[PDB]
């Protein structure tokens, strides 16, 4: 696993840090990841960035850690994007293309409706931890703090340093990348609601904390 670490995104780490590109996930994800939908900000942000190359398709942003992460504090200073039919995320995962069971944990933001936070998780690929939580702002507006605690017998969930949500059910156990994407949704309209095609659409991460057990 790797130690803790900040990193203030003032540039881009290829040691530390991995762009998808070239490709689909497929199913709900109707988009195709490109290195050049993860770039840096002059204001020392990460910028992921939703944009369309031809009439009806779709290009994203992905950015993974190298490393893999276990138990401890996971902090993201980020704002998602904002529009009906898209996520933007911050989340830990490993599952069955890394050799191990899909376990992953979730702080993800809804395009539809950014003054409502969605957590979850997924342990051995079982999943429908769904909670919306509000936000009482909107968090496309300004940058917040989100922040998990992934302990052995508990997930404990942070807006600002408040603490929003608990999970104590079949917790994940297989240590994770760290990630982040935006993506539009299709199949997934009542979840999403569906996306109009409306472009170019950028979620911005000003820094993220790691910090061990
Ligand atoms: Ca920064």
């Amino acid at each position: 696993t790797g130690g803790s670490f900040f990193d203030p995104f003032n540039g881009y780490n290829s040691g530390f840090w991995q762009k998808a590109d070239g490709y689909s996930n497929g199913n709900m994800f109707n988009c195709t990841w490109r290195a050049n939908n993860v770039s840096m900000t002059s204001l020392g942000e990460m910028r992921l960035a939703l944009t369309s190359p031809a009439y009806n398709k779709f290009d994203c942003g992905e950015n993974r850690s190298v490393q893999t992460y276990g138990y401890g504090l996971y902090e993201v200073r980020m704002k998602p994007a904002k529009n009906t039919g898209i996520v933007s995320s911050f989340f830990t995962y490993t599952g069955p293309t890394d050799g191990t069971p899909w376990d992953e944990i979730d702080i993800e933001f809804l395009g539809k409706d950014t003054t409502k936070v969605q957590f979850n998780y997924y342990t051995n690929g079982a999943g429908n931890h769904e909670k919306i939580v509000d936000l009482g702002f909107d968090a496309a507006n300004a940058y917040h703090t989100y922040a998990f605690d992934w302990q052995p017998n508990s997930i404990k969930w942070y807006v600002d340093g408040q603490l929003k949500h608990t999970a104590t059910n079949q917790i994940p156990t297989t240590p994770g990348k760290i990630m982040m994407n935006l993506w539009n949704g299709t199949g997934v309209d009542e979840w999403l609601g569906s996306y109009n095609g409306v472009n170019p659409l950028y979620a911005h991460y000003d820094w993220v904390r790691y910090t061990k057990k």
